[PDB]
């Protein structure tokens, strides 16, 4: 289908961005979330930042003591028999490698702003940067939905406490408004609907389940956007298929004349991520009318194959202009790229294939 | 303390009750709910049953099937080595020890009545059986809030989707309304604070966490009782103490004067469970004030000790009379007693162990 990537790509690396605490360096500028204000695209950029040690044989871990307000550094030697340090996102217990014990960076969101959609400049300072006890491992992957005047800017909030998603809401990007966790850990990959839907707000999410249940979509209504209730499953994941790891929204959902078009990533279990499709019903958007058998979009330019973490793809917004998507998306969990895709032919896919 | 725990204790266990499954054994009558209705005390009893296999090399998993609405059965073997069964509870995958792929009961909820707190009679027929495809393998623990006339059983909704924490409203346990899932997967231990508190309704909660975190007390609040949000951490764990490796929400919120006065289960690492206490701001239930260091329940008394795992006594609800409280509690996972204690004394041993 026609994927115009564009020439510029990546658009934003670390390169392009300089590290906020002394002692550290910009590992990703990624995984944006994506608005328009006042005549600019806004991309809100999780940018990642890891404390260098010059020893080889350690590595750190930063927290941000929110009890303080200062970042502590914990150190960790890469030959300790009880950690395991083979996926560079964290440093895991060797009888729970099915989480972390530490992240191996620290997140903030950035927003970087451009007039054409192409050329991004940078603000000067970071926009959200942990404030408190949910966010002392940092702030990540903010998504973006504009209801009328105001955005609604939702965010995983990753602690010792669990990873949670929260929500700041502003009608300027300047006067922020904390809302809390609107979910409880274990969650994230939140996507508010853009609009009030039969007399209630509804939003996609994706608990994390110790116990029972795999990596799956689910959705939630609310009277408010502040408060989420009726949580009901929606999108599961495929033994085989590239989603046969984990599903997670990715993109707001668009609305269409055949439904919700929603643009949500997919990971196998070897953890190469890809974007796919999935259509809910327009009135009752709980129903899922069809999905993509193959992806939209996957890992093949060698800045989506190659980075800190590679074989990524992972929109977190888009523009709609008529027709055509202006998608932003993560490479690699390193950069921001982008591409434009047209509705008709996600939608023509997704009646192809379902 | 000074507690009174009742001279017929036990006073349900699981021989009192009869199987509702063809073929199955009643393994337990227990962690019951608690409220008033029309002069009695209810116990909204979890009945867990356990289907017998012919085969003693064979395990069956009571699942809930919920197009066909029964059950069907599916078969494990005892030595398939892609599975572990030294949990009596579950079959669990070896490579996922943390979680389970099916348990070996299934529970519903029952009820039990009493005019004098003490003697009880079941209702004929059970009163929640899994009805949706979030209850495949069962609906567990619920607990009891009274709002004026309206009663909220809330209760675990366990499947292949998650452990959910799913809500039903009534006024007489005849007619039921069922509100969907309150919290999402993985959740449970779920009280809903029985007033309004200054323009919200609260209520606790309890994530159980994957990757990072312990098992933890959250609060949340909603303006309607059906949706819920502004998550917070509440009660967490207390390395060495007697709830060093989890607490959850116990009974109900019981109003003071002094403030919210949480009623709450903590256990060990070597799970033993014991009941604590812990209060909160009167007027923002998410500020903690105090927390006992010793309990103010344990298991001393021999239907209390021998759980598959430990000793363990788990209440699920009380009843407030004047200062005294009736509370109910879960024994040994697999039946029911009752005990009186006062207020009063709890409230004093908050004070004086805090300081």
């Amino acid at each position: 289908m026609n994927i115009y990537r564009y020439e510029e790509n990546p658009l934003i690396t670390p390169l392009d961005v300089k590290p906020i605490h002394e002692g550290f360096e910009v590992i990703g500028a990624f995984n944006g979330g994506v608005a328009e204000y006042n005549g600019e695209v806004l991309l809100l950029l999780r940018v990642a930042e890891k404390p260098v040690s010059e020893d080889p044989e350690i590595v750190l871990a930063p927290v941000y003591n929110a009890k303080n307000k200062e970042l502590e550094l914990q150190s960790f030697r890469l030959d300790d028999e009880n950690y395991d340090f083979e996926d560079p996102r964290m440093i895991r217990s060797k009888a729970k490698l099915e989480g972390f014990s530490y992240l191996t960076s620290l997140s903030y969101i950035r927003i970087a702003r451009s007039k054409d959609g192409h050329h991004f400049t940078l603000d000067e300072k970071p926009f959200l940067y942990p404030f408190n006890e949910y966010q002392t491992f940092g702030i990540e992957d903010a998504r973006v939905t504009q209801i009328g005047d105001t955005y609604h800017v939702n965010f995983s909030a990753v602690s010792e406490f669990g990873v949670a998603d929260a929500l700041v809401t502003t009608k300027d990007f300047e006067n922020l408004e904390y809302q809390g966790n609107i979910f409880a850990p274990e969650n994230k990959d939140v996507l508010i609907f853009p609009e009030k839907i039969n007399g209630k707000y509804y939003a996609l999410h994706r608990p994390s389940l110790k116990s029972i249940g795999n990596l799956d979509i689910w959705i939630a209504s609310s009277p408010d956007l502040r408060s989420f209730g009726d949580h009901r499953h929606l999108l599961g994941i495929r033994p085989g298929e590239y989603d046969s790891g984990r599903v997670g929204g990715g993109c707001v959902p668009i609305k269409t004349e055949e439904g919700w078009l929603i643009l949500y990533h997919g990971a196998t279990e070897e953890n190469r991520y890809v974007m796919g499709a999935a259509l809910l019903d327009l009135n009752d958007p709980t129903i899922v009318l069809k999905r993509t058998k193959t992806p939209i979009l996957e890992p093949v330019a060698d800045y989506e194959k190659n980075g800190f973490f590679g074989d990524v793809v992972f929109a977190c917004g888009a523009i709609q202009e008529g027709d055509t998507l202006h998608m932003y998306y993560g490479v690699a969990d390193t950069s921001m790229a982008g591409c434009d895709m047209k509705i008709s032919e996600i939608l023509h896919q997704l009646e192809v294939e379902a």
